[PDB]
């Protein structure tokens, strides 16, 4: 049993990581594919794919998440919605059950003849790549929303004064 | 101590396993790229990043190399060979060393700063990609030049009935 | 004498027919490209190509139009503006002239030396891709505005069902 | 009941006339699809999109095969075999049955759960498109290869001439 | 000593030009790339990498700044910031300096490890690409801004009545 | 009076010269496209653009041309062929006359209404690409081949061992 989650994961916050567990306890494997792994430097994605991949890696790992039980699969967008979820077909192993919160994701899963869950969302009001990035850049208490192992990451990578020098 | 591989893994054989478990040895962790990512159904290359995903992720497992000594990530090609070290470096997790017996690959990251290790080959006559493919088309013994988990992936996802019917 | 129509058709609606039907007389044959042919499932851009090419086809043989009087051709949009023409010329066979009220495409053809005929709209207040997906979505009168044909393809591809959970 | 015929079509001959007639006996509406529509002035796509729908309408209709009873519909080609029976659907109605020489184009349908059909072949050694434009460079006679509406577009758009100096 | 100068030069005015004359008082040669040369016709990006070119020719020209002092290399955009500076290198001699008022510019070239420096602002309050355009539309006195050649080459190309058109 | 000549200029050599001399007797600036901008380090596209502007730069300026008489202009290559003279068009300034003995590129010049020169060829046995690379390759003698700058500009950026480590 093999289920799918999407995400840009810019950052991998809190949300993520509590989606995940949960997921886990109903999938023996979960695949979870970073979108727009082409987009970086940006405002609203500001990481590049490789950098959040050490993201994932290390909150997961950190989280005593066993590496045998997930995929961490970067995923460039398409320009063709219609041709998405073969696009991810491709690059991935096979999947029963698709894991989104995302409208777009849902409806494309969804028409191909996949059976979609939306997990409840884990405080929405401040789990969310917006309001990490906001406070990144507002000075507010972004570190609060995100696993330990990951500001780690962003410290490393310098990931505020880049985001703070684009906006 | 993070190293490199990238391939083709049209399909993963022998040899691929080989030169892996010897680099282990002298790194921590090792990010295998899986190449031309994009590329599927053509007698050259026959198979789909994903199936490849699951080709590499059940041989390794089979070998009992950890999960958590590797990652395994797609990269689709590009048109500017200039850009494709870059491409690589967006896509992945921060690397030491190369790993490498093929000259484009070698010299783009020589070029670029990187030390190149270009590992002895293992029976480069029957472990290539080529000749295992030649063998599927000519109904040789490609069961033998690869790991027996692939070839039951292979067998799975009917690879050979695939590539009999492209040629 | 052959005309040359370009339009998103997200749907095809009255104010298309009528424009199409007053060119008619005028011209022998009416070439009608579907633009932005890689689009879909989005709140702007609902329909694909093929499902647009349906509804063209049974709103033009639904009012008696014969099929030997126009051609339908899907369009992809391309990055730079400066060749559109010449893309479209390539995908089409030739034409005399060409009618649209689009700023965009009457400027790039004229550029191009072709004669630029702007037909008056038609209730352009209700009779617009804009006003037709408000109303799907807001759950006001857009059967109204189409031809009964397209209504007919939109409930046959849950065409609003995607469009209110896209949004 | 509506079947599928994929072709480059470069040019459209014979062959391709007579195979198109005897799918019309099974199927209500044939969906005609240029692939390659991307290519032109090439020794092996000498043809734009344009010129070949032209070659395509004057030769059906040359025929008596009403226009009611077909759709032609460019095709630009893609880098991703496995993304191209999705790229296909997006851009055309729904079909039933796909009409195929192509090993290529078979097995990428026969994957995705299609009923694949290999009508016979009508004079393969004169009628392809391999002999009609060797044919056209060495003087051969190409002519009585293809329907006469076919040899007056090639006429009018210089066909052999451009061939001719492009080799 | 080369120094590297980019911008869209949409069109290039008086702000470019006193940034280049102080740019060439501390490096040899200065070579200037005209971004976003992929786009054209539409309000924030109205003229052709060409014409642009031409823009930039005559003016330096006319202000006596030789020829042999700087490089006019148009550059299309790309899709990932994290390959734009590896773009810009390959398509340009070497250089050791980046000057630059643009964020996302500075912090790509910075984490390249190139030193960047931000020449100080002339007048940009009227010294703007988007003045300029804004003054075009509403019929503002745009000329002011630019060189005397630049208007006779906008004069020239229409570029209002285009503008103006799109708008 | 402005001419046009597009090429590779894998590397610049003595042919080149010769003719861009000769064109420079006729026109009073000339448009030089190194073409295939995009492609680098491979056996027949070994230098990147930038590499190869270089090369120009120094040829020309070595044989006393001044710089005001022409302009070096890198065009990546395109998938349509019945677009690339509208890609010339766009990327460069406007000409009267195009210089090529390039089948393709007089073909599609000549059918897009511009008057195409093909001045005769110096020494085509041993002043082509080809050659040069091969020479390059093999130990021959490439360096009378090509202007003294381009011999030193290889040097500098180690072109020889490059293509040797490629092949
Ligand atoms: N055509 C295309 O290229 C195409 C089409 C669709 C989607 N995409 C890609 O899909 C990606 C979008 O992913 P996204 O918007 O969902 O990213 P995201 O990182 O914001 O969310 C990832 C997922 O995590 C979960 N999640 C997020 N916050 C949560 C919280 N607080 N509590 C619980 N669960 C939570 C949801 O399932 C959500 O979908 C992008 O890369 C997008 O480009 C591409
Ligand atoms: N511009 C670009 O897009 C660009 C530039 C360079 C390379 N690439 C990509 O790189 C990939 C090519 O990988 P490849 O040709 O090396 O694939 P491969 O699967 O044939 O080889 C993978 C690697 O495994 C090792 N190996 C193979 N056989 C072995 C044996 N018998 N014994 C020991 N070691 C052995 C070598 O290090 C080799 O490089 C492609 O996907 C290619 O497109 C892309
Ligand atoms: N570079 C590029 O890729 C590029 C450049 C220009 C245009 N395009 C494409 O052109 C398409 C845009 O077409 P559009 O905006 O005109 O689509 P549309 O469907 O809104 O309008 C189609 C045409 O129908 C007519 N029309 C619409 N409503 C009418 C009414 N009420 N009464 C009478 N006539 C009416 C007008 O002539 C109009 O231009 C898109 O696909 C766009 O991407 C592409
Ligand atoms: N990934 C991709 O972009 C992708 C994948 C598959 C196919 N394609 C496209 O498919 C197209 C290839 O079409 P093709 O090679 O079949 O073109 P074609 O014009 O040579 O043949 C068209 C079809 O006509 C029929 N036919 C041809 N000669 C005949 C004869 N003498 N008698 C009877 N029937 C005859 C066959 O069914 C054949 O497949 C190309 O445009 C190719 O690029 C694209
Ligand atoms: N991924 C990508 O494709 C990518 C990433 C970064 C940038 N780009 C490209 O970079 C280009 C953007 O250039 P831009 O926004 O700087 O263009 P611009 O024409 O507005 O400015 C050009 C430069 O001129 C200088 N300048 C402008 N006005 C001045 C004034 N009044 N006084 C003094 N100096 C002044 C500044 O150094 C400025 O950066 C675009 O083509 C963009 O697409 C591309
Ligand atoms: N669709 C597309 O993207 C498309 C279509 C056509 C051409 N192109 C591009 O055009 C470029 C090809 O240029 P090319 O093949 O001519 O390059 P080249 O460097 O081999 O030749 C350049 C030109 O120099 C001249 N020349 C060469 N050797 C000479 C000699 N010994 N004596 C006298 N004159 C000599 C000829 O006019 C020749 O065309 C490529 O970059 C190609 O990709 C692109």
């Amino acid at each position: 049993m093999r289920g799918l989650l999407v995400g840009k994961m810019q950052p991998f916050h809190r949300g993520h990581l509590q989606v995940i567990k949960s997921i886990l306890e109903e999938v023996d494997e979960l695949i979870i594919c970073i979108g727009s792994a082409q987009l970086s430097h940006s405002i609203r994605d500001p990481f590049t794919a490789g950098e959040r991949v050490m993201m994932l890696t290390k909150a997961l790992s950190e989280n005593g998440i066993p590496a045998s039980r997930y995929y961490i699969i970067p995923v460039q967008d398409i320009e063709c919605n219609a041709l998405w979820v073969g696009h991810i077909k491709m690059l991935t192993p096979p999947f029963d059950r698709v894991y989104s919160g995302n409208p777009l994701v849902q409806r494309l899963f969804s028409e191909d003849g996949y059976e979609v869950t939306a997990p409840p969302l884990f405080y929405r009001d401040r789990y969310s790549g917006t309001e990490v990035r906001r406070r990144m850049l507002d000075d507010g208490d972004w570190r609060s929303l995100l696993p330990e192992s990951v500001v780690e990451v962003i410290d490393e990578i310098n990931g505020v004064e880049r985001i703070k020098h684009l906006a």
